[PDB]
């Protein structure tokens, strides 16, 4: 029993040896070379492991039903089931052999061929083949190509072809200037350690028609990742990078000659849209005839996707941030469809997945806007446009009298001396204000009393009743909206903060379109939803239909009203109920506060759309609602 235990553990410690890929330890586990013993010296055991397993991608072995018996006085037999990953999926039940040798205390593995593969003697030589799979689409609602994979012409330079003197620095002048390329990129592209003069250099992929090709200047035809909308769907979409010998090691199933997800829905659906890769493993004599198959599958390509995407309103909902900072999200916010989810600056995806330089790679990277930043699902204040929730919980509580009417004095506000210097603002000098004038004014301080007479407890139990804190079913990284960062204010004025969408509140915009689906449901608040066959998921009673049928005629208003905050929108002439709003932010970078400007808008008579636009960090006289005409436009002719 004293020497099975032993046999047990040395072959225990063989296999984690094999496990963790440490091959040359786990060959110092063996027997010396002999006829019975072992069959190879250590060196060339460790070179076998390393040979062998590193070319089918062999990561992980794990076994079971160990037996360790007794044979000879010296020689003890072992024999357990195992299962290993390699490049072509899980190599499952493996029967594998054995005996150990015993001398002085010391237990070692006679070790054979046939510990590699079961069934391997001698000089058998082990072969993989591998058919790459064909990475599957990312499409719109209506099959439009979001992320496919296309025909790409790529430029590049010859500098045989290209001259000397005169002749070559005339050329990459011509070139430079014939495809937008800078002078010093061009020498310095034909100038890498791995260039030779007759070789293909390439320069960059073209998109459009091909000008005059001057000396040395030829277009070679690739096939690669392709975005159609660009920059306008990067971080929703994301791109691919080459698979790095890194990712074999997370990975072995992985192409280790293909694409990856980097960011977005890519990586987010690296592993729908990759596929499996096919081919067949297998071991053969020394005569290269096939002996056992160890593992043998088709190429399965990948699967495509099809989101609730719109890609017009996509690149119209991206085109109309103008390049600032912000985003936009569109809804029908009776099933949840996400028609476009716009962030803005951003990147080029295609120029980031065909080989960026570290210049316009660092630029994106220090940009002060962050244009890698996905701020459909970043979380923020909601601005004051969340007095329409504010407004809806108090209706449902009987704090809100819609009828009453405060008298507000001044453009500043405080409940007493207690608050010392800090007081809520609003930007329209009204006396008389009851609950449809604070809407269409926008009166954050007419809210903010009627937070504080409301009181914490009843406002927390209206806000309990929307996703705070609850995850949304999105194949899209973020983080569950919160109300305040602990469970209880502990101010009066975090508390009448909270009231106008400022505070300590952090909802992205998509759960912001989420809450306000409540104003196109009767109270009744629809989950998002990106991905176009799933189900519809909704929550009842969010708000009461009482305080919708009370709340959406008075956002009526906010466009109508002659001195209401969105009534530019009522130059488009379509049913708009709407809410815009501010919050205020205060940065270290400047000693000066900042602001975004808020827009939230839907269809009130068929509540066929909805969106909630933003502008972060706005410039002056900038604001999401002088930027979304042209959306309003498309989504009310378009979404009914
Ligand atoms: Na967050
Ligand atoms: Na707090
Ligand atoms: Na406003």
């Amino acid at each position: 029993t004293q020497a099975v235990e032993a046999g047990e553990k040395t072959v225990e410690q063989f296999v984690q040896a094999l496990n963790k890929g440490d091959y040359n330890k786990a060959a110092e586990m063996t027997s010396k070379k002999a006829a019975n013993k072992s069959a190879l010296s250590e060196k060339e055991i460790l070179d076998k492991y390393q040979n062998i397993y590193g070319a089918a991608d062999v990561k992980g072995l794990q076994i079971s039903n160990l037996k360790v018996d007794k044979k000879d006085d010296s020689t003890y037999s072992f024999s357990y089931k195992a299962k290993m990953n390699t490049s072509l999926g899980e190599l499952k039940d493996l029967s594998y052999k054995g005996t150990l040798d015993r001398n002085d205390g010391q237990t070692t593995i006679n070790w054979q061929p046939n510990l590699v593969f079961p069934e391997m003697e001698g000089n058998d030589k082990v072969s993989l083949t591998t058919q790459e799979a064909a990475r599957g689409n990312i499409i719109d609602r209506n099959g439009e190509p979001l992320a496919t994979t296309g025909k790409l012409k790529q430029l590049g330079v010859v500098p045989s072809k290209l001259g000397d003197g005169g002749e070559k620095t005339a050329n990459i002048k011509a070139i430079a200037s014939s495809f937008d390329l800078t002078e010093d990129a061009i020498n310095q592209a034909i100038s890498q350690s791995w260039v030779q003069p007759d070789y293909f250099v390439p320069l960059k992929i073209i998109d459009g028609a091909t000008p005059e090709l001057p000396a040395g200047a030829t277009i070679q035809e690739v096939d690669g990742r392709y975005y159609p909308l660009g920059e306008a769907a990067a971080q929703l979409i994301g791109y691919v990078g080459d698979i790095t010998a890194e990712d074999i090691d997370k990975n072995p199933e992985l192409s280790s000659n293909g694409k990856i997800g980097r960011s977005g829905l890519e990586m987010a659906f690296d592993k729908d849209l990759r596929g499996t890769t096919g081919g067949k493993l297998s071991i053969t004599d020394a005569d290269g005839v096939e002996k056992k198959v160890l593992i043998e599958h088709e190429v399965q390509n990948g699967k495509d996707i099809k989101l609730t995407i719109d890609a017009k309103a996509q690149k119209t909902a991206f085109d109309s941030l103008g390049g600032k900072a912000g985003s936009t999200v569109a809804t029908t916010p009776k099933t949840g469809d996400l028609l476009a989810l716009a962030s803005s600056p951003s990147y080029d995806p295609n120029k980031m997945t065909n080989g960026i330089s570290q210049e316009d790679y660092k630029a994106y990277e220090e940009n002060p806007e962050q244009p890698f930043i996905s701020r459909f699902a970043t979380g923020y204040a909601p601005g004051s446009t969340f007095k329409m929730i504010t407004a809806a919980i108090g209706l449902d509580n009987g704090t809100i009298d819609p009828n009453e009417v405060l008298t507000i004095n001044g453009l500043k506000w405080q409940k007493d001396s207690s608050w010392g210097s800090y007081q809520v603002t609003r930007v329209s000098d009204v006396s008389q204000v009851d609950l449809k004038t604070a809407l269409i004014y926008s009166d954050n301080i007419y809210m903010a009393q009627e937070t504080l007479k409301m009181g914490e407890k009843k406002f927390r139990i209206g806000l309990d009743k929307f996703i705070f804190g609850e995850d949304l079913d999105l194949p899209i990284s973020m983080n569950p909206a919160q109300i305040s960062n602990e469970d209880s204010f502990n101010s009066d004025i975090l508390l009448a903060d909270t009231g106008y969408g400022q505070g300590e509140l952090l909802i992205n915009p998509i759960q912001q379109a989420a809450m306000y689906s409540v104003f196109a449901n009767n109270g009744t608040l629809v989950y998002p939803k990106l991905i176009a066959d799933k189900e519809t998921k909704d929550k009842k009673n969010v708000i009461g239909e009482t305080a919708v049928q009370t709340i959406v005629p008075d956002l009526r208003e906010v466009v109508q009203d002659v001195n209401g905050t969105a009534h530019s929108l009522s130059a488009l002439g379509i049913p708009l109920a709407a809410k815009t709003g501010t919050a205020e932010i205060k940065e270290k970078q400047d000693e000066k506060g900042k602001e975004n400007s808020f827009l939230f808008a839907f269809n009130p008579d068929n509540q066929g759309y909805m969106m909630v636009s933003m502008l972060e960090n706005k410039e002056d006289d900038d604001s999401a609602t002088k930027r979304a005409s042209e959306l309003l436009q498309y989504l009310n002719q378009n979404y009914q």
